[PDB]
């Protein structure tokens, strides 16, 4: 219950897009949180829409609805939405499409379409795809509320300390346009017989993610959440990531305690677990004391269906 | 226990080294076994390594020790080694090299190390970076057993697939230096006055993800190991992964139920929650049941020190 | 703007038939120039007064301009702005300076500057009648068949750009992270040069005149010059047959020079007697001053 | 392999004097060639015999040979295999065909192509001697001062390889995922200019041939080319005044341009007296048939 006033304060200002970030090692139940935020937002008339850059695809197990990379309305909610995003699909519709174009030349055509396949099967294109639809919806409207199951990290978050670099290499750009201006006429005379447009991406993408970063760095529209579970792991790691972010100047509103074992518990197996759970909860309250903190519990069911996302939802609001 | 006989089998074929390397989802303590697997193998006079790509340096805190780039030896171990990849650090030393070779000039200098900045910001090098260092231990000997916690799936390994992508490219390469060839002759001598790199970086890359394909499919060099809970979520993760790796044909040797609640339990939260771990664990039995299990209990402890690595070392062995 | 050309054989006195026809025009007030791409520097000669690459006021004459071309200089002139100019990168000027270097020294830059200034007075005016001195052919004047090639080659980049277009994006979103400019400028090379041939391939604007000798060499020359000037619709108005030997003339070695002279003229007025013929007789003094100057002026005027 | 080259103004008779060289030195048992850059074909003229790029059997002669030099022919050529070889991509045909195009109508493949066949037989042998119709002057010859040029700019791009390597490599690990070829062009290129350069400057091997007429325009002229040729280290070991009035002349015309021609014959005895100066009249024959050629070979030897 701890969070929801923070939500509601959150809402109200800066008027637009709100926007939601849950993060967290490995397990650790971002992905259910994000969930159940979506759907506790959901519940009061909001429309509110959950993206998730998960290629194992989890909203589809948690939800037990398939999604397509548009947003698709969930569970009978005609509020509630999720984006999940698959690079192949989308690089097949590519393939289409540039198949499309490619009909009067077929030798141009087969090796475009190679380095384009080659490109979707090098190493960047699900961290590349995932920023692209990120930033896609950091510029969008028309969602009241935006939650990121993408996993953040400082590291995963480290391109929004490009636009520096790209001003410095863009006046490096600009100095060398100049330099060369001159000396391309003299050889366009002496000897008859691009710049422009690699400044346009450039500045283009500058103030997109300038855009981001200044929305990111802003309370009243974006809210960090980190989400943990009493042991060392999580905890040292969540930590770090914090300070990143930190680095990043980003808030983080709460951190949310999870998979907690519940006070009544009776076999000396869950008496040893909770101890330790106790002693990295001090861990916790000592290290992330400074920020909201919020319980949840370790649920007897297996958190699948929407019930244990409702009960969820009330559990942390 | 179960593990043991059948890695004995892999160490003895195919002399060189051989690759072992854990997946599943976030959680589910792949890193844990990874460890596990290391010390028990190093318990043997074995030298094995564990590479991780991890940006979350999780070895660092099961170990407890720091990792650098370069092997290191963990834990008194002569024999047992991690490697940690940070590219953020390779990057500033990468920096420092280009800088020296720049002192003649400053403008070509700050420029390209501006355009190197960008590209280490850029969202593709953290996979793209444990892509060169997985290259670079697949190509590698001195080292009898590898271990890779870079979590792989389908998706992940994508890449080795591109080789034949390459031939058709490659080709088309061929077939326009050939075109062209005959054309830039007649332009150098009418009006007087980098193929064979591009094709050699290709045909080089070409063959070294041709090699670790290879020996990736090949049983008795790599052991693909899933790792799973009780829980649905898990469960079909790895089933749909190992449908991938199955679609590039990887043997996948063993498949580890991690973190079961152990037969003794007596108040009612772990007598539902193990009710639950039962009725999954069938559901286990029945889509990997063509597939060696092992099982691992939930410890009472946190697993951290190198006591319940080995612990858990002969829980698998 | 009036555009006056004579074109022939080396010597055959198209050079002096230019400034000539300078002199002439200048006499009446008018605004003329005469444009040479002459290396040799011709008109330094026969005027006796230097000549720039700026148009450069001749002998007194208010009115009367020519204009010397001299690439080596244009190139080292433009070396200094370059210097002050690019500091850093101090690298990158040498090594553009090693190409402009380079570039000056190709086998092209002669011709190719003659065309640079040629294309430069085509599109001029303030000067009332332009005489090129440079010497055209069919085959220097090739260039004015360009705008066609220019067209198919266009067409053919802009078909590429448009399949191109949606590669690029697509690989963009896949892998984040010239064309217009090189149509810009073919486009604008193609208006000139269709300019330029509109004007000359007009009569009332321009006049080509073909000059020759009593001597089978210029004439079939000129002839096959002439056809090529056809083929890109050019008028020429006037042949002017030059170095004539005067009817007076009495012993026996220019009595057979000039019977020969006498056969090639039928040839002439054969092959070109379809045009205006003029003729120009061979001078006591060689034809150097003003004065023999003014004097060719009223032969031919 | 010796080489022999004329030149001189526009008329004044280089080609004259060529096509007579190449007649006296295929006297004489031996194999000469007379390659020619004219567009204007003058040898096709004089000979009266047609001559293509490959080099030509002349009039009988079994030992003397002429290289006619047409560029479009050549390009043309060329275009029918490159059809029968990119046949996909069909697109990519058409553009390459239309750069070519373009290129062969440019300005400067004029003298680029007469460039392209100078190295050829610069480079050549299985000719005893080859005589150069193209019309070289210092400026025409400015090429040969290119290899120190290309020095400095290739030592430049070895630096900037040698800069650019480190950064490759690392930008390649991080992002997974021509230089040697310029420099090899630009390092034979070297090598030929600096072969022909240096076999140029060489007598034993090479006689540039200075060919001038009694006129102070041709005088000046070829004086200024001569210290062009000096600056480039070049033996010049003779000068020819050409088309002299014979000594029997008696009408005042004749009398008149003798006269001067006596004058500017004193001032090519003071200018040009420091080399072997030779004489041949004005032929009462304009200088067509080989029957005249032999006539000028016996008065030049
Ligand atoms: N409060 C909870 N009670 C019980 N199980 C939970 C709870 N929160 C999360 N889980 C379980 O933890 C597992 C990992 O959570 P998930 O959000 O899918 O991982 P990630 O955060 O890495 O995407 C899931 O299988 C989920 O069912
Ligand atoms: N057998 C076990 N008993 C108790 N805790 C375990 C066991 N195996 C793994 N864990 C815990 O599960 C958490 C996640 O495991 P880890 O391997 O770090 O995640 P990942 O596999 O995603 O790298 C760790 O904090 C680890 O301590
Ligand atoms: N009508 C003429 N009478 C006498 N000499 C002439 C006459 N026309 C030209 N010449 C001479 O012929 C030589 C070459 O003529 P020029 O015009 O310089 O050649 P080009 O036309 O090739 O430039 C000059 O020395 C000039 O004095
Ligand atoms: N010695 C000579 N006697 C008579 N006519 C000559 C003599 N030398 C050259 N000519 C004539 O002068 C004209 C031009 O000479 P040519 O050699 O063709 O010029 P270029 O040397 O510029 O090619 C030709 O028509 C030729 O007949
Ligand atoms: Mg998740
Ligand atoms: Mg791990
Ligand atoms: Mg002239
Ligand atoms: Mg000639
Ligand atoms: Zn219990
Ligand atoms: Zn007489």
């Amino acid at each position: 219950n701890s969070l929801r006033g923070i939500t509601e304060k959150k809402l109200e200002k800066k008027d637009g897009t709100k926007y939601i970030m849950f993060g967290g090692k490995g397990g650790v139940g971002k992905t259910t949180m994000s969930a159940a935020t979506g759907v506790y937002l959901a519940e009061k008339g909001l429309k509110v829409v959950i993206v998730s850059t998960d290629p194992a695809h989890s909203l589809r197990d948690i939800f037990e609805q398939e999604f397509g990379h548009e947003p698709t309305k969930v569970k009978g909610y005609d509020n509630l939405y999720v984006v999940e995003i698959d690079p192949q699909k989308a690089m097949e519709e590519y393939k289409e499409k540039l198949k499309a174009q490619i009909e009067e030349n077929p030798f141009l055509g087969e090796m475009l379409e190679d380095q384009l396949e080659m490109a979707a099967l090098s190493p960047g294109t699900d961290e590349s795809a995932a920023f692209d639809v990120f930033l896609k919806y950091m510029d969008s409207n028309e969602f009241d509320v935006v939650i990121f199951d993408t996993a953040p990290t400082g590291h995963t978050l480290r391109f929004l300390g490009m636009p520096e670099v790209m001003d410095k290499y863009m006046t490096k750009l600009i100095k060398l346009r100049k330099q060369m201006s001159g000396f391309m006429k003299m050889m366009k005379k002496l000897l008859p017989f691009d710049y422009d447009k690699m400044l346009e991406e450039l500045e283009k993408m500058k103030e997109r993610i300038v855009r981001a970063r200044n929305i990111l760095s802003d309370p009243e529209r974006t809210a960090f959440r980190l989400v943990v579970i009493p042991e060392e792991m999580s905890i040292l790691e969540s930590e770090r990531a914090m300070k990143a972010l930190q680095k990043y100047g980003i808030p983080i509103d709460a951190v949310i305690v999870n998979q907690l074992i519940p006070e009544d518990v009776q076999c000396d197996f869950c008496r040893a677990r909770r101890e330790l759970q106790l002693k990295r909860l001090e861990m916790i309250k000592e290290k992330f004391g400074d920020k909201v903190i919020a319980y949840v519990p370790l649920l007897r069911t297996e958190a699948k269906g929407i019930e244990t996302l409702k009960q969820i939802a009330k559990i942390l609001y």
